[PDB]
């Protein structure tokens, strides 16, 4: 979203495995919106059915 702000890959979206990533592209930082029912951190496992 908007390559100054965001662009970020979703297959490993830079830092979570099942996420949908806020790459803050200036900063250098990729952090996630887990996908639909997964859990987080970095984003691995499925909501609850880890």
């Amino acid at each position: 979203v908007v390559s100054h702000f965001n662009d970020c890959p979703d297959s490993h979206t830079q830092f979570c495995f099942h996420g949908t990533c806020r790459f803050l592209v200036q900063e250098d930082k990729p952090a996630c919106v887990c996908h639909s029912g997964y859990v987080g951190a970095r984003c691995e496992h499925a909501d609850l059915l880890a």
